[PDB]
């Protein structure tokens, strides 16, 4: 089995990535956002508190004939940006592109955060990364994928986030006219129930590659790259005006500027992130101070290749006994 997707910008800033997914019998078409740094695979719902919701469309598992109620489990996750959701659980069909897992867990909520009552496009999550982060209990769940990969082709994922464009999510096969070059793999480490690799270095604009081991994480669910501060005050020393502002809480920079490029290292390969898609626009309506999309990982403990980078290359996420990442440019 095969399934391909197109995953679209919420925003004109690419600040997250949405992905119809089907659920149920009659199927609901929810949005959900791809997150290959959880492992849960969550939903509004009908069930979740009325004044959380604003907007979303919601799962109702009493009107899919395939749903059944996952008896006692409940789950309870809280994101690296601060947000939250909780609730029940319901197996139930869910097809994504084309391919199906009957049985799948599909986490409902009851309650949610501000953050994403505030968000109407995001209808949900789905997770990604390795099913020894799913927060069910007492009984963990698997993701999607861990469900899906036997019945798969090849038992690999892609990530082709567009720039300010659609792009594809593809399970079970390697489209080979969607990258140039080669696909470098690289090893990965499980052990955090992450994508965990470790970059080869870096370099900023057109100046002199560094290398130098980076360990972090790939991942879809994160709007930016986060790397560590040596590196990105590297970065930022190249833009005329940019500095690092407590009040905002990052990295600013003037509007008016144009950005170098960032280039990280996959073995011995090199993947550049054009200026351009580290511009994440007015720090606030009508300002000419502008956010920027590469930011320090000191704070947060793990180093993050967030849709900044990851939307720079093809990515493959190969699920086989030992995981691996694949990159390429495109
Ligand atoms: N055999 C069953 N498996 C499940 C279920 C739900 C409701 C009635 C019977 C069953
Ligand atoms: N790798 C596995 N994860 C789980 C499971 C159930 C049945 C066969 C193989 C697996
Ligand atoms: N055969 C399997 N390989 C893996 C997996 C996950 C969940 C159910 C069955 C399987
Ligand atoms: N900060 C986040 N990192 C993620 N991987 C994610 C997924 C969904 C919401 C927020 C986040
Ligand atoms: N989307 C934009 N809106 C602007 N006023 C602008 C200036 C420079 C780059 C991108 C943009
Ligand atoms: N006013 C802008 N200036 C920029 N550099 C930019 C980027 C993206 C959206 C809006 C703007
Ligand atoms: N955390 C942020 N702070 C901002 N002013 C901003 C703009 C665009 C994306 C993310 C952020």
């Amino acid at each position: 089995s095969t399934g391909s997707a197109t995953t679209t910008p919420i925003d004109s800033l690419d600040d997250a990535y949405i992905t119809p997914v089907q659920i149920g019998t009659p199927a609901q078409t929810l949005n959900l956002d791809f997150d290959t740094g959880s492992s849960d695979l969550w939903v509004f719902s009908s069930e979740t508190t009325a004044s959380e919701v604003d907007g979303q469309t919601i799962y109702t598992p009493s009107k899919s004939t395939t749903a059944k109620l996952l008896s006692g489990a409940t789950w309870s996750i809280s994101y690296g940006d601060g947000s939250s959701s909780s609730g029940d659980v319901y197996t139930d069909t869910v097809s994504v592109g084309g391919l199906t897992v009957t049985g799948q867990a599909v986490e409902s909520a009851k309650k949610v955060s501000s953050s994403f009552t505030e968000d109407s496009t995001i209808d949900g999550l789905l997770g990604l990364a390795f099913s020894t982060l799913n927060t069910v209990s007492p009984t963990q769940q698997k993701t999607f994928f861990d469900n899906a990969k036997a019945s798969l082709d090849s038992p690999v994922f892609t990530a082709d986030l567009g720039y300010h464009a659609p792009g594809t999510y593809n399970f079970g096969f390697i489209d080979t006219t969607a990258y140039t070059g080669s696909i470098t793999y690289t090893a990965v480490s499980t052990k955090q129930g992450f994508w965990e690799w470790t970059s080869t270095g870096y370099a900023v604009g057109s100046g002199t590659f560094k290398s130098t081991s980076i360990d972090g994480i790939a991942d879809t669910g994160t709007t930016l790259l986060y790397l560590p501060a040596t590196v990105v005050s590297a970065y930022w020393a190249q833009v005329s005006g940019a500095k690092s502002s407590s009040s905002v809480g990052g990295y600013v920079f003037p509007c008016s500027a144009t950005l170098p490029s960032f280039t990280f290292g996959v073995g011995s390969a090199r993947i550049v992130i054009p200026g351009d898609y580290i511009d994440f626009g007015p720090i606030s309506t009508g300002s000419s101070s502008c956010f920027g999309g590469i930011q320090s990982s000191a704070g947060i403990g793990i180093n993050i290749f967030g849709d900044v980078a990851l939307k720079a290359a093809f990515v493959v996420f190969n699920g086989a006994t030992t995981p691996t990442l694949g990159f390429a440019s495109k």
